[PDB]
């Protein structure tokens, strides 16, 4: 059980059936903690995040498609989510706390 931590980039593309099953709550729209920066916190039995093969609850977004986010705000991790059509794909930022090997 050793310890890590890292940043990953995780880059996802848009479905072409529902597009970004995967949603990041900036602690305000989960009864857990609120006030806090977003991050990732939900992903789809058939989103490109969940078969991304790398993707999981717990990523703490900070620098998706450049923007980083200010303080906290769940209304722009969905507006990033929704940005990335106009490239088809988007690149997510991410920071994983390894603490089980």
């Amino acid at each position: 059980q050793v310890v890590h931590t890292e940043t990953t980039e995780v880059v996802l593309t848009a479905d072409p059936v529902t597009g970004f099953g995967i949603q990041l709550q900036g602690s305000v729209f989960a009864t857990e903690t609120l006030s806090s920066p977003p991050l990732i916190s939900y992903i789809e039995a058939d989103s490109p995040a969940e078969r991304c093969g790398v993707l999981q609850i717990g990523d703490r977004v900070m620098a998706i498609n450049g923007i980083p986010t200010e303080d906290s705000t769940f209304e722009e991790a969905n507006q990033l989510l929704r940005d990335s059509s106009i490239t088809s794909k988007v690149t997510l930022e991410i920071e994983f706390d390894v603490a089980e090997s």
